[PDB]
């Protein structure tokens, strides 16, 4: 049912939601919490939407889950100021989705 890069895309995930840095982008935020951030992040995206687009075979290449966790990253970076707690987990959490992803033989032609 899944194409031949489903079990690696969900073995990816599966590493980032368990990353100690991970907590801030498990879920949408909620806007009753924070007012202006769909005022402000355009293209919202957090880790369990990408976890049911991956299940409903939206992602095909890597390449297209790759672009989901950069606006995770991206937007969290917009929204938060540099230097910031935020913004710095969304670092970790990027430069250890590539580690990540360079382990992966059939990836080798992926680049940050």
């Amino acid at each position: 049912r899944h194409g031949p890069n489903y079990n690696q895309l969900l073995h990816l995930l599966n590493d980032l939601q368990n990353h100690n840095s991970a907590w801030p982008f498990l879920v949408p935020v909620n806007r009753d919490d924070v007012a202006d951030y769909y005022d402000v992040i355009k293209e919202p995206m957090d880790l369990s939407t990408m976890e049911s687009k991956l299940e409903a075979d939206q992602y095909l290449t890597p390449e297209d889950f790759i672009r989901d966790a950069k606006l995770v990253f991206d937007n969290c970076r917009k929204y938060n100021n540099e230097s910031t707690p935020y913004a710095k987990s969304a670092n970790k959490l990027e430069k250890f989705m590539w580690q990540q992803i360079k382990a992966i033989p059939e990836w080798s032609h992926l680049e940050p």
